[PDB]
């Protein structure tokens, strides 16, 4: 049901990176769910979702799951993909890799992927 996906110490700064990535994964609009934080930056589809805690074990635990690992250095699946960072068109999509893996935290469980822009 639920999936997220995520991006650490993203070269672009946050610079509204929800919108970078904005639910490419299952979300149109408003359904989408970003927490930004130093050098880890978690984006989830929560929408009419939620752990229990208005964002915590996941949506703010994700944090922690990037901010020990790293990108590559992750038990992951890594697919070369593009995002459209936000803005308009001069915005250009980045290439970047998604690494597909699972954080299951205890309470929760969805699909998270590293958009590593």
């Amino acid at each position: 049901m639920i999936k997220a996906a995520v991006t650490k110490e993203s070269l672009y700064r946050m610079n509204t990176l929800m919108e970078a990535f904005q639910g490419f994964l299952g979300l149109d609009l408003g359904e989408f769910t970003f927490k930004v934080k130093p050098g880890v930056f978690l984006l989830t589809d929560v929408k009419s979702y939620l752990i229990g805690d208005k964002y915590d074990d996941a949506f703010n635990a994700l944090i922690d799951f990037v901010l020990r690992n790293d990108r590559d250095a992750v038990e992951g699946t890594e697919t070369d993909v593009s995002i459209r960072l936000g803005l308009s068109p001069s915005d250009m999509v980045v290439k970047r890799q998604d690494k597909t893996f699972t954080f299951t935290h205890g309470d929760l469980e969805f699909e998270v992927h590293w958009i590593n822009l």
